[PDB]
């Protein structure tokens, strides 16, 4: 974990989102049940009958949430992964990861919360940020290594 | 890949599990030539005219199993190869690795066999419980380097 | 980043392939706009009023574009990943980094841009072929070392 001086910061916060991607997918779980709202019909049987096989708004805004998280957090595992390693600023990278930490954090709460916009919208700005500033500095530095 | 003892192992895993994920991207293909339902109203009309864009419950849920796959296999590629690196208990690290490995294979099979319930929520339920476990170890050894 | 003579290369493919999805990403949210079509209730309000919360079928087919990016470039972000450090000839790395990036954009053009078929299926069929290359060669790489 030592291998480069902001690599225990972006595996916390790493780590953190992870746990936070599972706390959305906990939360689908649980309003599928209360809504009795499945996916599938053998699911649906187990729990009331057929007619329970639906869609549901909450759940799919709970899908939606995961889904953002999926195409932002994934690409962030990487991107910071990478930039830990290409000899950043401490305190800068300390800024990349908590300014993606923070932004995704509030994502969640935003879009499972319903608040109103742009709240979300900005939130998911305010975090695809840093995520250029890496993808940008990875390939200044593999370009200059070719 | 002998950078840690526990990483020919999860690299054995992980290869396996991405290629399980492309054996359902396979599956679904072959699905919406069988049934004849696809996405795009290109695919359609050169696979026998455009009533033959629409949606399909078994291509619907072979989408499902490889959306679910996403939310769970991602989150292990990072996890379970920074775990590696944490130098676990060798026997520990395989036995989480073969439980993910063993509970994603069957959560596929349970999904797209129509397995009854809870047989598909069990399997992924199984599956996850490596991954909370190392997420906690990773969060531990990142925290203790700040 | 020269830990591994193919490095640099993946790096460059696999950050452009990260910023071609952020592009993606953009594309949609632009297109949300210009067609009025929001997933949300909180959004449509701001955009005109709560009929604008639906359904277009150019939205959904750029969620397509993201959908199959995940299924296909996040695996290669791993693969790609272990692949560079596995020693392989750097001429022979550089073609399946290469043959993954321009297939991957290509198929993006074909998609987004509705092209005949089978382009979007063959592009898709291009890139991952060095996929199936690298997952194999980690596989016995692997192996070998349990
Ligand atoms: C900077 C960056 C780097 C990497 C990847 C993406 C991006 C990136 C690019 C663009 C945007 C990006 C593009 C449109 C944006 C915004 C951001 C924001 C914050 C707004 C709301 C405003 C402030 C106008 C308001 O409502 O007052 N719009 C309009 C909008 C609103 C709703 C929907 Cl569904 C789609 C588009 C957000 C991003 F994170
Ligand atoms: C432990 C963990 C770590 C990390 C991330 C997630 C989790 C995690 C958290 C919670 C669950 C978690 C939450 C509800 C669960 C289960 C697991 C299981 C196995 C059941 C079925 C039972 C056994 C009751 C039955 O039917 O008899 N329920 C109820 C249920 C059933 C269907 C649907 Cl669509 C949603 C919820 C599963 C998980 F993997
Ligand atoms: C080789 C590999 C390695 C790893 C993972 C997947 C794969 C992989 C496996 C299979 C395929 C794979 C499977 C069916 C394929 C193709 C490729 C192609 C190119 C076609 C179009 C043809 C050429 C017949 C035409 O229309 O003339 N079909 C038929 C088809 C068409 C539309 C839809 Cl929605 C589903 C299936 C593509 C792949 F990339
Ligand atoms: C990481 C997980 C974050 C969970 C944030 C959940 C925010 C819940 O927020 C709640 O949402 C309800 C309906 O959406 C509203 O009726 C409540 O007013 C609101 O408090
Ligand atoms: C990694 C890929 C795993 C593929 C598992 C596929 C399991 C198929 O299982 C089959 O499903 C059919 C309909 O779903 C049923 O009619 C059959 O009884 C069943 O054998
Ligand atoms: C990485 C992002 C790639 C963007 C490729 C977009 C291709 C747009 O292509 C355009 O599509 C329109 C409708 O789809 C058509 O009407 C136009 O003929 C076509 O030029
Ligand atoms: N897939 C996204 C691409 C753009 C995006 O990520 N937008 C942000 C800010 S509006 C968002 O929160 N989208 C909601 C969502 O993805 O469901 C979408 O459909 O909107
Ligand atoms: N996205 C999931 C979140 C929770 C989850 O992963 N549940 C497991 C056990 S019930 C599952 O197999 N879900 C089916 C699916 O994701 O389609 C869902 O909608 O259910
Ligand atoms: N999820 C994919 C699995 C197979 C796949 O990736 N097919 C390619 C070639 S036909 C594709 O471009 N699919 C379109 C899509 O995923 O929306 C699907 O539903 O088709
Ligand atoms: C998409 C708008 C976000 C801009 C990200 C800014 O990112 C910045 O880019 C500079 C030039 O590449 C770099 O020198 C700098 O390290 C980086 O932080
Ligand atoms: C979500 C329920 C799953 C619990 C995972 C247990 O995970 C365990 O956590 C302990 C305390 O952090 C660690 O000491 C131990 O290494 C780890 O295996
Ligand atoms: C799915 C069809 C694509 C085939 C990928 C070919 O991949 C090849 O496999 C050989 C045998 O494992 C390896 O020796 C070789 O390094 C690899 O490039």
């Amino acid at each position: 974990v030592m291998s480069s001086p902001a690599l225990p910061a972006f595996l916390l916060c790493s780590t953190l989102l992870v746990i936070k991607m599972y706390v959305v997918a906990i939360i689908t779980g649980q309003v599928r049940l209360r809504k009795k709202a499945f996916a599938n019909p053998e699911d649906a049987l187990r729990h009331g009958g057929p007619q329970y096989c639906r869609s549901d708004p909450d759940v799919e805004r709970c899908l939606r949430a995961h889904r953002n998280d999926m195409e932002t957090i994934y690409p962030f595992l990487f991107l910071g992964f990478v930039y830990s390693f290409l000899g950043p600023n401490p305190f800068v990278a300390w800024m990349h990861f908590l300014v993606f930490l923070v932004g995704r954090v509030a994502h969640t709460v935003a879009y499972l919360g319903k608040l109103r916009a742009p709240i979300r919208s900005v939130t998911y700005t305010l975090a695809q940020l840093p995520c250029a500033s890496m993808a940008l500095q990875i390939l200044w530095e593999a370009a200059r290594h070719l």
